[PDB]
């Protein structure tokens, strides 16, 4: 077997009226067990979270502020490679 599929889809959506967090989504993927989240800051990854759900709420973040994450999915065999998006928490 291999490592699973890049998943596709992914989108980090702001959330109006919450300066502080972000919603990640993704879709389903092939071979998955789970994905790991994380926060790109400077060309260095810092880990979010590991979750076997298809979204994810980041919170405890700066207000006005731009954030891109980068979510594999994993299983037994290893990662996928990372796929990336973006966007920037309400002002506030």
């Amino acid at each position: 077997m291999t490592v699973p599929d890049e998943p596709v889809g992914f989108w980090v959506e702001s959330i109006p009226g919450n300066d502080h967090t972000l919603r990640l989504r993704w879709s389903e993927t092939k071979g998955a067990k789970y994905y790991e989240i994380y926060l790109v800051s400077d060309s260095t990854y810092k880990f979010i979270a590991s979750t076997d759900k298809l979204e994810y709420y980041v919170t405890n973040l700066s207000p006005n502020t731009k954030y891109c994450f980068a979510l594999r999915a994993v299983n037994e065999l290893g990662p996928s490679n990372f796929v990336t998006a973006s966007s920037t928490t309400d002002r506030g």
